[PDB]
């Protein structure tokens, strides 16, 4: 990927792909746990264990 994260709490961490969140496995971004809009995307191969998220990049 080679892409810094925005939002979430990494501080710029590449998204590992594919993430599983909350039981499913995210080869793209999600908008999961998100009632609002801005999609992100997990940090780590397991979101469920080390919970670290971060916005998802260019949706270009």
């Amino acid at each position: 990927s080679w892409m810094s994260t925005v939002g979430g709490n990494s501080g710029g961490a590449p998204c590992v792909f594919p993430f599983t969140f909350l039981g499913n496995k995210y080869e793209s971004c999600t908008s999961a746990g998100r009632s609002d809009g801005k999609m992100w995307c997990a940090t780590t191969a397991n979101y469920d264990d080390d919970r670290k998220w971060g916005f998802c990049p260019d949706q270009g």
